[PDB]
């Protein structure tokens, strides 16, 4: 039964010159060593983050592919690249770039490398072009940012993404970036424990309690990554609160843990109980499997925490295998 | 088979009058209404909060408990009494007050209302002697947000203002306050949802990835409110990531889940699958009963959670009465 990882993650061939090009020291570029089995994302002319060769290289990412046993995978941007922040233009001129980029990739082997499409997400016409044009090319569906700024997806543009791409039938991989915190987490990675699992329930809460899910079509496929971030955990909380005060009621008429079969999360948790919570919460029918590949912070053995686990044998299956298939439409 | 809530708020007695001898301007004052059983928080001359007569009636306050079952119950400040952000002198005299205020409402009845006391934490010096005095007064221990300003409890003053605690034996709850978010979580009380949990989770990051439990007596009796937010669930992945990267690690010597036996969490967790994780893993000696009365988003049949699970008839002993008997110092 064919492994399936939907969450991983590339960066393309991009010059600080070609970078400079867009933006002086917002945009983007890959600095490769001289051997270039290592190298590092630059801001400008600055250093964002250290990476290796599986991220740009796919040829060397095809032999760690078979290493740990994982036959397809589904590929996205990196949150650095989507630059919601520039001007529109500007922005939706990258992503034709990247999307293209990605396309180039996966055709060193279109059978076990897919892509997902960015958008220019601050502007809804050029991002539902993009949707539409990329899926046309040839990606399986779309990754998104969780907020635009201060406007989370309860905001009318982020539904109207939404709205657009589930007539279509495109699907959805919603990433966490630009974390709130402002200057409290600034050491330890705590951006990455604190509040990429925060803003995740946040864009989660945020369709739920405006009643987003009501509007958009039940047709829509739509994923949470990180397990959905620490929504599972805390879901009895939300539901408490609906009950008991009006204010968390209003623009949402079902009480909110029903929504659950609304959209879909990935495996990424880290911990036998955690997973067992949140298939308790989800059902064995919403969970994929996800790793994160190839951060550092990434599951580091790719279905390590699943095939380990006591859940059903169709269970392990579906969530290795089943779900991703329907999801984004891979000839299994 | 005494059931001991640890987790309860009140606000006192003071007239605008007794409010303006500190501020007319930030200082909150309660006002009573027509019948007297729904009252307001004033911030000087306009509607901050209003409530009902549990908050500021002992008497009332007694009656509801013995309708609820709880024998003895726990109650410190409400957050917007802290005033962290005022003149360290200011601060210093008004919460000698409010812990006054806080001991008067406790004096009714000693044998069940307890009482834990706020200090003027922006001064460790003009904060430490206070503890100190309010314990001595009557009180059973101390109650601070979890953070000040973007100061969070991995700064060096707050660890030792921890370790004065510590070594004088003054116990401790964590309450998140002022929570994370700037201008984006304003509708369906998303801050209480999203960020709080956040807050306290980071709260509890701050102490272990900085190796503030290295510097700190094993002696510290530390709480923290709402089960610790989302860190139980989000536990592993801190592991993770500690295991997978030399920054987060390179302040904590030990695996971040070896600390779990340092600190202690309320129940309050509104989920049965929430709580039995929760148990997982931080053990039946480390959880406390907490509901967070009387507000609505409280629990509603205080212990009702607990009384209905899976858990050791032992283990629900200790979370009811015993762990709160020890770490309070209440005769049973
Ligand atoms: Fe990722
Ligand atoms: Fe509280």
């Amino acid at each position: 039964k064919p492994r399936i990882d939907m969450h991983s993650h590339f960066f393309p061939r991009i010059s600080e010159q070609e970078a400079a090009k867009f933006d002086a020291n917002h945009a983007p570029w890959l600095q490769v060593s001289a051997k270039g089995d290592t190298g590092s994302i630059m801001m400008g002319k600055n250093n964002f983050r250290p990476v290796y060769q599986a991220l740009w290289d796919p040829a060397f990412r095809i032999e760690e592919m078979d290493a740990q046993g994982v036959d397809v995978q589904v590929t996205c941007a990196t949150p650095v690249m989507f630059g919601y922040t520039w001007e529109a233009n500007k922005a939706a001129q990258w992503a034709e770039r990247m999307n293209d980029f990605a396309l180039e990739f996966a055709a060193h082997n279109p059978q076990r490398i897919k892509v997902l499409a960015q958008v220019p997400l601050q502007d809804l016409d050029l991002a539902c072009k993009e949707a539409s044009r990329a899926v046309a090319a040839g990606h399986l569906g779309i990754q998104i940012g969780n907020h635009l700024g201060d406007k989370d997806l309860d905001d009318a543009t982020l539904e109207a993404f939404l709205t657009h791409c589930a007539n279509e039938d495109i699907p959805i991989l919603v990433h966490p970036w630009d974390m709130m915190g402002g200057q409290r987490m600034k050491k330890w990675m705590l951006p990455w424990l604190v509040a990429m699992p925060a803003e995740t329930q946040l864009a989660i809460l945020s369709l739920i309690l405006s009643g987003a899910f009501e509007r958009i079509p039940k047709s829509l496929k739509i994923c949470f990554g990180y397990g959905g971030g620490s929504f599972a955990f805390l879901l009895g909380r939300v539901d408490n609160a609906w009950r008991h005060r009006d204010i968390v009621r209003e623009d949402c008429p079902r009480p909110p843990s029903e929504y659950v079969d609304r959209f879909f999360v990935d495996s990424a948790v880290f911990n036998p109980g955690a997973l067992e919570l949140l298939v308790s919460v989800m059902g064995e029918d919403r969970v994929m499997l996800g790793s994160d590949y190839p951060f550092p912070l990434g599951e580091q053995k790719i279905g390590g925490l699943v095939l380990s686990s006591n859940l059903g044998e169709s269970a392990k299956d579906k969530i290795i295998s089943g779900n991703a298939s329907k999801f984004f439409n891979i000839n299994v």
